[PDB]
């Protein structure tokens, strides 16, 4: 009876603004967020220009901690997280989230 409440395919408006990456076996995830609205994006972009990337590999080789980033601060992807939940996360492609899945399915160990 209530039906669809919006379209989850959405376009990649101008408005947000790139604020981290997260790169995962050469495959990169760009984190965008709009400003304008509160929302967040993502695309496949991996320019120098971002200031916060951090990299994760293998959790065989248990590298997550050890030499590679030890800072588990970054309280974002919690934000993110919630934000897939809540239904503040959206994109113009259905391919990235299959794809995507694979990472977000490592999370749920820890």
């Amino acid at each position: 009876f209530i039906g669809d409440s919006q379209v989850f395919i959405e376009k990649r408006s101008k408005d947000s603004k790139f604020v981290f990456s997260i790169v995962y076996n050469g495959f990169t995830l760009g984190v965008w967020v709009d400003v304008n609205q509160g929302l967040m994006y993502i695309d496949t972009a991996h320019d120098p220009s971002t200031k916060n990337v951090y990299t994760l590999t293998t959790d065989d080789l248990n590298e997550n901690m050890m030499l590679i980033t030890n800072y588990k601060n970054n309280y974002h992807l919690r934000k993110l997280a919630s934000a897939f939940m809540n239904g503040y996360l959206r994109f113009d492609n259905q391919v990235i989230r299959n794809i995507a899945y694979e990472l977000f399915r490592k999370m749920r160990i820890q």
